[PDB]
Formats: structure tokens, C-alpha cells, sequence
């Protein structure tokens, strides 16, 4: 679950660098 | 599993304001 958790604020951290 | 489907909202709400 924490895995998964760090996997999802990654993908956002990500997604609002192109921004 | 609510944790997760939120995170999948916001990635493709996030994905879909590129576009």
C-alpha cells in the first residue's frame, strides 16, 4: 500500500511538472 | 481502495487538462 501510495505521488508530481 | 480510485480520478483529470 505505501508502495502504491508513493507510486501515486510520483505520477502526480509528474503530471504537474509538465504544467 | 478509496485511496486508490481517488488517485486514478485526479490522474485522469490531470491527463485530460493537457488535452
Amino acid at each position: 500500500d505505501s508502495k502504491l501510495n508513493d507510486l501515486k505521488s510520483l505520477l502526480k508530481e509528474i503530471a504537474n511538472n509538465i504544467k
